[PDB]
């Protein structure tokens, strides 16, 4: 068995970092993507970011305070919040593997 594992901490520092520069080479526009891959792997960072989508609280205007990318229009914001919701029971780890397979199926680094 044994699910817990103290020595692999290297795998989270290294996500961690690789997520931030990642999505921070996208919002600088420091590579070419499309429409749908801006709105696909932001909407998997924000669900990952905010977890779970809770209409109990509302927002609309929360995607506001993650920068998806330098010229968000209203239909990435609403994609942005539409496949938010749009996905069931997801769990964090496959947000995760979502935008970081995503990410490496393209080559991106």
């Amino acid at each position: 068995g044994s699910h817990m594992d103290p020595a692999q901490l290297t795998e989270d520092i290294t996500r961690y970092y690789l997520c931030l520069q990642l999505r921070q080479d996208i919002v600088a526009g420091r590579l070419p993507c499309s429409f749908a891959t801006l709105a696909l792997l932001g909407s998997y960072t924000i669900q990952s970011e905010l977890g779970d989508y809770d209409p109990e609280l509302h927002g609309v205007d929360y995607v506001s305070d993650f920068k998806l990318a330098p010229n968000q229009t209203k239909e990435l914001e609403e994609k942005v919040m539409e496949l938010h919701k749009s996905y069931r029971s997801m769990t964090p780890a496959q947000a995760d593997l979502e935008f970081l397979e995503n990410a490496k199926k393209l080559s991106m680094y």
